[PDB]
């Protein structure tokens, strides 16, 4: 895949903190389908390193439990751009955020052979915030996405999105 | 939505013979999110009978099979406006066609709308049809959509969207 648009001007340490996973789109619908299926994953918060790294911790479900999980996230030359250390990298790609509202983010899947990419539009507040998916949506047309999800606020307040 | 112009003068023998399901839509995640949820379903043919009702042929994974499945659509007072007694829905709505490439409908159980509500594209043609997708995107924008699934030509072509 080519990713097209990632953040000019990313300050990372201005997304420390909570947030919430209001709505997700990967390029296979086998990627978000079930909720156990690999990329549906829901991010609850950012902590930037002071060495400019990013630590994402997550939720997921797994065995039918939800899981906790920490995914550190190492700065590259392209600042809007890190690499997950994991038996296989992956890439993690800011497209745009106003720091106080949303983020949006994409994800690939490299332990899949076949060209793979999850994007999510994360806001602050438990809230679905008509003008971040309307950021997400305009984001998501330049990208071959197969399969859509959003979250109601019910969703967002639970653990692992119920 | 309000009853539109293609909509009252809809003509349903128009729309007889070959579709695909390009597209699909729930207010449910749980409606549409496995191959054997309940409103996954993929339309092949429409055949309108002389007394105005609506046969729709379609495939839907059951069983560990690919079943094909006859619905018979009774017609209503509005034109647009089906009766069916199947996939535990009672409405089958069509919002638009040009009859000759693209042709947008939703099925829901009027008891309960929000937890019912499923809407596909259906094309002529085994393609991905960027302005039916288009057309298909604007209607859903007034919805209360929450999963959204797109299919690729090899997935058209196959049985069950393979």
């Amino acid at each position: 895949i080519i990713v097209t648009q990632t953040m000019k001007g990313l300050d990372i340490q201005k997304v420390a903190g909570t947030w919430y996973s209001l709505a997700m789109a990967a390029s296979d619908i086998s990627l978000l389908d079930a909720q156990s299926a690999p990329l549906r994953v829901y991010v609850e918060e950012l902590k930037p390193t002071p060495e400019g790294n990013l630590e994402i911790l997550l939720q997921k479900w797994e065995n039918g439990e939800c899981a906790q999980k920490k995914i550190i996230a190492e700065k590259t030359k392209i600042p809007a751009v890190f690499k997950i250390d994991a038996l296989n990298e992956n890439k993690v790609l800011v497209l745009d955020t106003d720091y106080k509202k949303y983020l949006l983010f994409c994800m690939e899947n490299s332990a899949e052979p076949e060209q793979s990419l999850a994007c999510q539009c994360l806001v602050r507040t438990p809230e679905v915030d008509k003008e971040a998916l309307e950021k997400f949506d305009k984001a998501l047309k330049a990208l071959p996405m197969h399969i859509r999800l959003a979250f109601n606020p019910t969703q967002l307040e639970g653990q692992c999105h119920v």
